[PDB]
Parts: C-alpha cells; sequence; structure tokens
C-alpha cells in the first residue's frame, strides 16, 4: 500500500514525475536497467551455417547497491493546531504541505548528498550531506574516469575568466560530450544539462546543442550532463513504518516516519559531471 | 458565512489568488507558518545509543500581531439607482464592480500603507495611509536589518546613474539576495520581485535571474523580493458586519460596512525590500 | 426585446465588446458612472466622538447628454437577391453581412465624428462627420483643457522628427500621461494607447507602457489614452423602428431602420487626446 | 449534390476555406458583390422637407462574367489498383487522394493562368496556363490601370537593387496602396499581401504594415495585395458530370469528370498586383 | 494482425507517424506512388476534332524492389525478470519499452545502412550497416546522378570554411534545390530538409527557405532534401514470426523474431542529398 503514497509523492513534485521510483523487495542485489539503448537488430544465415544467438540489454556490470533507512520526525503544538483547525477542512491543507517538504527534501539531500554516517547533524550541515549518498558522489566515487577536476595537469581550475581554459561555455560542454561519453551515446535524443542557480546567467532556450534545465537546490560551480531517466531512487517496499502521539510534556504532539532507500544510477557510461569551475 | 463573501473576493482578483487568506477566530496571538522550508531529514543510530528528537516547522519569533477593523461606506443617489435597474438583470452588475473595487481598495491600503489612527482623511490622503499598518511598513518597523535604506554611509540614495552605486540594476538585485537573505533561502524556487510601475522600463520577461510581476499600485522608488507566499493578511471570521438604508434626506440610499483585518507577513528572513532609488 | 438585437450585434464584433452598451429609457439626464476608482477604505472613532460619513461613487459633473436618432437604409435589385437565394441557408449569409457592416459603420461613426447637421451628405464626407458627435469631438469641445494641441506658444505642430519637440514618442507619451492625467489615475491595470495606422511603425506590438492597440478606422495625426471600459455609447431602449418595401419601383426591395443613440465618454479625468503630430 | 463534394473539396485544403465559392444555376449573368464597404449610415430631415433615399451595396460595374468546363482525367493500370486494395480500407485513402491533387490543381491553374484555349498541352506547359483565364489575367486585361509594370517611363522593371527604384520593398508596398487602391480602402482590417517563394527572404511575421502569406505555385517576380476575400470562383450547380469504365486495351480503368467554372475578382478598386521585380 | 502491432509501433514513435508504412502481399514487383504532384486539369474540343487522352498519376520507373528478413533476438536472466515482476502490472511496461527499441532502431537501421550482406557483426559495425540497404544507399546507388560529392572537378569536399565552396550554407541549399530538383518539384508546400546533430548550429525555426528537423540518428556530414512523405518501408504481410522459450542453460529465457522488410523511395526527381561537408 506504501505505492500509493510514493506514486502521490511523485506526483505532487514535476521534477520528481521525470523521474522513475520503482520498488525493490529484496534488500541487496543487481539493478534494473532502463537507460540502455542498443542496436538489437541484425541478420544471419539460418540455413546451412552458423546459428543466430540473442543479445542481452540489461547491461549488469558492478552495482552492489545496498539500502538503508532514513526517517522524518517532527512535531506541533497545540495553538498551532487548533489554529490549522480553525482553517475550513484543513486535513487535507495539513498533508499537502508535509507531502511538498518531503518531496523536497528527498531532492535536496539527493543532488549534494555524501558520505552516509550515523548520527546526522543539522547545525554544521544546513544542506543535509551525511544523510546518504548521492548521485555526484555515486559518481565520484564508484566510477572515478568520466569527471574532469584537474585540466590534463596545471592548477585543478577550470576556469572561463581572461585566460580561461575553455572561454566559451558551450565548448566545454561540447568537449566533454564528444570526450567523456560513449560514441552511441552521444546522439542519444533525450540528454540534458543539469546547472545550478548560478551558472544560468539568466538563459531554458538552448545552451550547446542541448537543452538546460535547474533544480531547487544543486551545488553551485557544478554541472552535469545525462539523460533524465538515468538516475533513480529505491525505496524497499515493506519497509515504512510511521507512529504520530501526543505528549503532555511541553504541549505538544510529535511523529516520526522512517523509510529504507537508496539512490542509484543506472548507466554509468551515459552522462559526466565537472566541478571547480571559475566564472 | 463570511467565508464564502472573503473567498469569491479573493477569486474575483488575480493578485489576490496568489496570496493567501486565512480566517482566526480569536482576535491577538501567533501566527501560522506557511512558508517555512528546512532539512527535516535526518538519520541516527537508535539502537544502543542516542534517540531521534524531531525537529518543529511553525518558527515562530515575536509576532504578537493584533487586528483592527476598518470600514467601507457609501451610497447612490435615486436617479443612478433607477438608471441601474433599466439594466437587464443589474443585480450581478452591482455586485461584481463593488465586489471588484473592494478587492482592489485592500491592495492599494496593503501595499503603502503606515501608522494606523483613528479619524482617517481623504484629503491629504489621496492614497490611503493611515487607514492600516502594511507590509512594507511591517519591515520598516519590527525588522529594522534587511533594509537597504543608506549605502554603507554618505547620502541615503541608491542611485544608478553616472556615479552610481549600482549602474546595473541586476548586479543590485544580486547584491541584495547575496547579503540581506539567508542561504537556504537564496536558491528557493519562487522567488520573486516586486516593483512598481516607473522602474519596469517595459522588460515579465526576466530581471537578474528571478521573475519579475508589477501590481496596480505600488510607492515608485521602492522595490520588494521575496516568496509570493510569505506575505499574507488575516480577516476575524465573526466580524463582518453590514448594514443598508435609505434616507429621505438629500434622496439617497446608503450602506456601511465593516470588517477586523490586519497584515501579516509570515517569515522575515524571507524577503528584502530597498527604497529611495534614484533613476 | 431590441436588447437581444444589440447585445448580438455586439457580440459580433470584437472591438465592441471591449466597450459596454446600456439602454437608457429616459432621453436626457445624468450618465452612470462604471469606470471609475476610489478609496472608499476608511477608519475613524465611532465611540465617544465623530460619526462616520459615506462617500458616492458617481461623480457626476455637467454631464448633460442628449440622445438623436440616427438610421440605416439600403435596397437590392431582384437579380442580385434570386442570387443570394441559391445557397443553403442564405439567411444567416446575408444577416450576419448585414450585421457586421452596421458595427463598423458605427465604430467609424464613432471615432471620427463631429458637428451633428441634419441632411447628412454622402460626396464632401467619404467618411461620415455631420452624423453625430464622437468621442474626439467631446473631449474637444466639452473639456477643451486636457488636450495637448499646442507646444507651451509657437507653431503648434508637435513634431517628433530631427529637430522635434519630442524626438522619442515615448517619451511624449510619458510626458502626457503625467501631465494631463490625475495622481490616482497615472497608473491603472488597464489604461490603454489607442492610435491610427499610419502612426503604428510597425510596433499587441508592445510599447513603453500601456500597451497599444489599433482599430479599424481613426484620424491619422491623432493619439488618444484612456481605459478602454472609460468611454461608452447609450442607446434608447424603445427607438429601434424597421420597415421593408418591395415595390414595383425602377426595381428594387429597400428597408429603412432607425435607431437613437448618443456617444459617451464616462469620465473626463481618465483620458488625454493630442493632436496634429508630425512624423 | 454537387454542392456536398464542392464543399468538400473547399475544406480539404486550407487556402480554399480562407475563400468563398458559391453555385449559379445561370450561365452568363450579373456577379454577387461581397467585398463592398461604405458608410450606409446617415441623417436627414423626414419632417418638412426633403425624404431619405436608401444607397445600394451591389456596384454592378461591367462583369459579364462567363463561365467554361475543365475535365480531369486519368487511370490506372490494375497491378497498382491491386496493390492499393491491399491496403487496409483503402476505399478512403484513394479518395482523399484524389481530392488533394484536385484541390491544389484548382490553384495552380488559378493563379497563373492566361488565354483559355481549346486542345490544351502539357508538354510546352509544364504549369497550365491556356486551361483557364486567372485572377492576375483578369487584372492585366479587364482594368489596365491599377497595375504596376513600367517605372511612371525609362525601362519597366521595377528594380530594387543598387540603382533601384524601391531600394527598400515596405516603401515599394507602401506606395503601392497609397497610389492605387481607394482612400476608403486602404485602412481595411483584412488587407494581405499575396507574394510567392523566392520573395519571402524567410520574412508571416509582418511586410509593411500588412501581414504576408505564401501560396503553394506562384509566378516569381510578382506580387499582390488585396482582401482575402475579394477574390472567388463560381460553378454551375449542375454540370458537374462523372464516369468511369475499365477497357481491357492496356490493362487498365480509366475515368473523366467535367465541371463548369470560371474564376472572378468580385470588386476591382480593392487589390493592386505588380509584376517584374528585380533583386 | 500484423498490421495492429506495424500501427502500434508507428504510433509509439513521432518521426514515424510522420512517414507512411504499407503492407505488400508479394515478395517482389512494383511500388505504389505517392508523392507525386501534376497538372491533371485540361481541357480540348470534344466536339468535332480531338479526343481526350486521360493522364496516370504512377510514375513507375525501375523499381525492381525486393525484400529480405531482418530478426531481432534477445534473453533476460531469471533475476532480472523476478525484480521486473516486482513492479506493479509491468506487462505494459515490458512491452513498451521493448516496442520503442524496436522503433529506433528500425530508423537507426534506415537512414546509415549499406550493402545488406548475411551473418552480420555488432563488433566493427557500432551502428549497423550492413544489415539493410538504406534510402542514402539508395540514392547514392540507383540514381548515380541527384547527389553532389564532388565540385563540378578539384577536391571533392563541399568546403564552407575561409577558402569555402558556399561560405554560406543557405546559399548551398538554395544551389542544390534549384540544380538538382525538378521545376515542378520546387514549389512544393511540404520539402523538408534532414540534417544530423553536429551541422545543427543550434538553429526548428528556419534554413534557407525551408523547415529543418533532426533525426535521432544520421550520418555527420551529411544533409538530405525531400519530402516526408517521398520515402517510405515496406513490410511483407504475413511473414512476421516469433518465438520465446526459456533455457536452464545459463538461466535465461530468450525470444527469436522476425520480419520481411524493405526500405524504399517512391520518386527519385523529388529530394537531393549532399556529403563530404567541412564545417
Amino acid at each position: 500500500v506504501t505505492q500509493t503514497l510514493m506514486n502521490t509523492m511523485q506526483e505532487s513534485s514535476d521534477f520528481l514525475t521525470r523521474i522513475n521510483i520503482v520498488p525493490v523487495s529484496e534488500m541487496k542485489g543487481e539493478k534494473i536497467g532502463i537507460g540502455v539503448t542498443g542496436s538489437i537488430a541484425s541478420t544471419t544465415d539460418t540455413a546451412g551455417g552458423t546459428e543466430r544467438q540473442p543479445k542481452d540489454f540489461s547491461k549488469l556490470a558492478s552495482n552492489k547497491y545496498e539500502c538503508d533507512q532514513i526517517n522524518f520526525d517532527f512535531y506541533i503544538r497545540y495553538k498551532t493546531l487548533d489554529l490549522w483547525a480553525r482553517y475550513q477542512d484543513f486535513q487535507l491543507r495539513i498533508r499537502n504541505a508535509i507531502i511538498k517538504r518531503q518531496s523536497l527534501d528527498f531532492i535536496m539531500a539527493g543532488f549534494n548528498g555524501v558520505k552516509r554516517a550515523e548520527t546526522s547533524d543539522r547545525s554544521s550541515n544546513p544542506m543535509l550531506q551525511d544523510v546518504a549518498v548521492g548521485w555526484l558522489q555515486k559518481y565520484r566515487n564508484e566510477a572515478p574516469a568520466r569527471v574532469m577536476s584537474k585540466v590534463t595537469t596545471t592548477s585543478e581550475v577550470i576556469r572561463v575568466g581572461k585566460g580561461g581554459d575553455y572561454a566559451s561555455l558551450d565548448a566545454l560542454v561540447m568537449d566533454a560530450t564528444n570526450n567523456l561519453i560513449e560514441p552511441w551515446y552521444q546522439e542519444d535524443p533525450d540528454l540534458v544539462v543539469i546547472v545550478g542557480r548560478q551558472l544560468l546567467a539568466d538563459k531554458q532556450k538552448r545552451i550547446g546543442n542541448l537543452p538546460a534545465v535547474r533544480v531547487p537546490y544543486f551545488p553551485a560551480d557544478a554541472m552535469l550532463i545525462t539523460k533524465l531517466e538515468n538516475l533513480s531512487i529505491y525505496y524497499m517496499d515493506d519497509s515504512h513504518r510511521r507512529v504520530i502521539e501526543e505528549n503532555p510534556k511541553l504541549d505538544r504532539v510529535e511523529n516520526y516516519e522512517s523509510m529504507n532507500i537508496d539512490y542509484v544510477v543506472e548507466d554509468y557510461a551515459a552522462g559526466c559531471l565537472v566541478e571547480k569551475i571559475k566564472v
């Protein structure tokens, strides 16, 4: 029944609708392959000679993905609760607000998360980093290739200024696409560049030869290019557990809720990122 | 039943639809928190160690809002009334006109209101100022910070001319956003700039990195930046009282109507304003 | 029942839909004030002190409008009629044509009419001038002020050429707006400039402020600025009279029709016109 | 019943939908007047004096239009017929194709047709010229005025090059409109310029002050300006005769079909053309 | 019943919807003519003289098309199958994915296929070439004319650089259209240019005088111009044979499927291509 809530959350936010979310009933295994393209068409002599052998479309290679839990937990005083109850039919109003906050927090944790560690903190981490391992960290860790942090081997700051390595940013994206992406991945019909809020320069008209799209939260001075169906998140089906209760202590009612999730990029050779950009 | 009329008025005008209006049944208390965002997601060892404590989303800090009444009151002669009655089914026509006028007057009183005082006047105040305390005055009074009236400490005229402090206005909005707004408020997905009619320069295409929108009435040489859901108005539920009657004196029929309202900005750290702009 | 036909005629053409037309049952009196906006909100001590006095919204001042009749009259030969009677449902094919022509004639007579006089001529007046008094003539006659036609007192040819008084047109628009319109009328959600065809300069076409719009027929070298709901036409309800003849005269079936109308601007403070523009 | 087929054909193509087609039951007579505009409104003393006389809207002047027949006739082999029959429900497919071809051929014959002559040929006339008299030839023949083939009286090549008479083409269209069109035809609300494919220069954005539209086939170095309701075609109602039959000779099935049509421009003073343009 | 699946596949992808697919029940014969235009209208004396002879619209000239089979064949492990089955109603999900892959692979094989040969390979041919003969190869083989690989007779590299033959690409497309296309094919109302991904230069706004459209896979440094209804593919009706089965060997379930298809361009004189472009 958790799939109903998960699909509701996915529909609630636009960005998540462009991404896929699948429930896996086990804990640690191998991942489904969606963003794979190939030339499955062929022909061969089937009369007096060789025989035809098929070709997979799964591309399983070193995933060993494992899922961990995260929990959202909050509380409300009684005065605020009564003020909300004064609203006409606030039952839907509260639900929509909490759903929207959870959906936004998913992405905020996803894009710039790194180094999952117990006993998370919200003092030194305004943006939540140590809550789970993210897509960017997944690239930066599992495949140390296909990332441009250095230049070739001088200072590892890819600059675009006066003495810039790539004075024009479209030339940079062209070089990245032509160098660190597979040939039959070059001309894919739905490749998209993800960039933050500072590097926009006000123009989703076009960039290089690929459409652009921004996200709510994203590390500045960092860019990515991939299909908007490659990356995804997995959530264990029968692990969503919530409980609400009030306590006369400090006159509040609180709720706790926990799910088991893990971010995962399906294909590695489709999509590269760059970091440490100046200007 | 007043909520029906209030929602009708809100729907009648487009701008008010983008804003929220909630009925509070008490007079003076604490305010609901809507425009609040945070990283409620976390993780911590729940087996053999610490325990998890939730986190509020209310952010109550020094509101002490109090509501006052305002009343609209007018009259019509008999000749104009009969001429209106000559129209085919004018009953809806009159109602729509008065609703539109009330809705527009709400905003006109809201944006540039200051220093609520009894015995309002319409001679020295073409625009109504002393009718109620407005959002701009609320910022300028409750939080003396997050407002740029001076320069740093030379003349307090933020100029954009030849010897201008900010020759380019987009640089000004960038500086304001980066300086007087909270970090996790910087990249919010629905931040909007409010500007009057003179500072438009003909271009809602784009400004800086934020979309722009104008309002019917607004103080010239003044600009604001915030979410279009932060600010709001509160109206006491059981306080709307109206009465109509005719008097043979000077051959007229008049009506009086009074409501209890108060403008309120939900979050202060989300949204800053600037005043006294030259060119 | 004439109101049904009048409403059909109004709905037929687009420009007339943006304008208001009303049946008046009397002949000469005071006008209905639709397009006016005043701050009706206020507040005053009603306990131990003064009392609250309402505020009208009519602002009637020296209106004194008087209606006059105009009549249409035409005829068709039997040959053209028999040819028309060939289509499937020729009735609508004729009705829509005559309705559209009558509406176009209404607009033409409205915009550049002057000095109503009996025994109208169609030789010396290609465009119909002496048929009725138009909005432009109404401004030029009733309010001799609030019309910009001279320079200050040299030649009254407002030029925008090389040595022009206002080499840039939008500067002239801003000057006229800020010098001839009321303060609380300087900004309004629908203030629009009307201009002819030759003065368009190819750029509806977004202009600096007051988004422009053209009309079918309009005097060149003249411009107006007002709300598209300010001006209007009034028609006497029970005065529409038509009659048909099929005469054994030379060869024809003719028809005559007559209505009683009068053009009227609702408020003079909202809207100014400029004439005799060079270049 | 032919009107059903004619309306089907008119709806099939977009361009013909913007034009009118009327069935006339006689052969040679006078033409219906649609694209006529005038000031039918007037006023005159009907009490003690003159009487009011109506005004026609037919404008009959020297039409004497006469209709001639044209016939389409083709054939298909049996192999192609069976291959078509292999398609799923090809009965509609064949009909749509032949309707589209007939509709396109109507226009192709219309725009650049001249000098109707029996025994048409398809060797020396790739584009069909001698099939019927066209709109362009109708202007060039019936009204020798309102056409600019010469300059005033030097070489009759209206050039736009270096030593061009009209270096700017919009100036040319402005001059043509102001010179060879009637005054009350100048500002008509639906005037349109027709131009071929070579003179487009890639920009229906705007040209001069009139919208532009291209047609499938059109003589290069030729331009026209008129209302898209002035010109039209007439077709005799009870003259459409078709017959299909197969003949074992050369293994084919053929069909012949004949209609009686004639192109006609309604008003001459509304719309002028220019020819022999260089660059 | 195969037509249901074929139409489903055609609808699944947008590009194939703009193209036609017809089932032929024989193996090798003559092709249907769709993209043919002509002046079928004519006129001739049918009384006392010659007789009228119709004109074909088939244009059969040297097609001799022959169809060959291609087969798609793949397999899935059991773990991936169970993971897919965990999804809610994956039966449609798998079908949509395989349909999309087949549809894309059709085009990828079509545009840059050459020299059909048995025992296809996927090592030295990342893009599949020897699977079937494609449209480009069809032009380059059957009609050695209407292709610009050389210059006139210097180096056969049509360059656009500094010393370029055609410095401007629109001039190149204009020259190609005016030279290697038939006159009555020049002004066709739906001519379109096909270009790859590198030669886009970011601008489907417009190119030359024709609209542009890109395709997923296309040979770089190659361009084509034709109607989007000229080319097509033929598929034998009763030849689609598929079979699925599992084998405990290496724990997999596989499927094989074979169809009989052949690409074919309907008209040769409508549409030309150019290859070997520099810059």
